[PDB]
């Protein structure tokens, strides 16, 4: 009864070697294990995997963000991108991480992703209620991208 | 998941008698036929009634404002006041007319309520949601008042 669109980009450095830097954005679990609010990432191989966010909030008026993507990561161009599996979930997300060296310890990314999250919420409400889902959904990235920038402190990744 | 205070007044002057502005307020189930997106009025006995509002929007993921008061009018002194039934529906709601003849064949009418509404919506949604519900609520109001002061011809 609501879809909400979201498009969003973001740049930042992370403090650790190219090889390092890629080599944890390319690993979805671990990856993940760092995206805030996560209740199920369900391997459903060959470079797939179906996210299961946390609900809100309460019984039969709980709303849940489910949705898989399918995976492609290329070291050698410095990007991996993922694109939306059909017919799974309630929502359509694709996105790319694209990354390059600073010297020999740092590396820029920069994070995009387009999201269409679909919620059983009055229609009538749709004006009212995209932009805090839309909030919510960015506050959920900056985090995420936080969190990623302090995973190398730090000898376990995740 | 989500509660609004709501509190508001409402003066307007109705050019009928005291007798026949305050006999229509008085009674519920007439007055309530000028309500609008009224589901059901239920009479509970007592001078008491339920109130369904229609739904928004569908299924298991609809909400619904419930709410029951009690009636009391005392013409002597120009007021009908309903207060609250507890227990009942997702609503607490409370309030009055107040009427003061302006001549033979003009009243004027005060009218104020106070209603607490809680709805089934996650709590994330408050600051936002709030002030549309309370919009909604303003509006149902005002179109009273006008099928009031229409009904009076």
């Amino acid at each position: 009864a609501i879809t909400v669109s979201i498009e969003l980009n973001r740049d930042l450095e992370i403090p650790a070697s190219y090889d390092e830097v890629f080599d944890l954005l390319a690993d979805v679990p671990k990856s993940a294990s760092h995206f805030p609010k996560v209740d199920k990432l369900v391997d459903l191989g060959n470079n797939a995997y179906r996210w299961e966010m946390e609900k809100v909030g309460v019984d039969k008026h709980a709303i849940q963000s489910v949705y898989a993507c399918t995976y492609h990561a290329d070291k050698e161009a410095g990007k991996i991108t993922w694109s939306p599996i059909k017919g799974e979930g309630n929502g359509v997300v694709s996105g790319s991480w694209t990354l390059s060296a600073k010297g020999d310890n740092a590396t820029a990314v920069k994070f995009q992703t387009s999201a269409e999250l679909t919620v059983p919420l009055p229609s009538l409400l749709k004006l009212a209620i995209s932009p805090v889902i839309k909030h919510e959904f960015n506050s959920l990235v900056d985090t995420y991208m936080a969190n990623l920038k302090k995973a190398f402190l730090e000898h376990h990744h995740h």
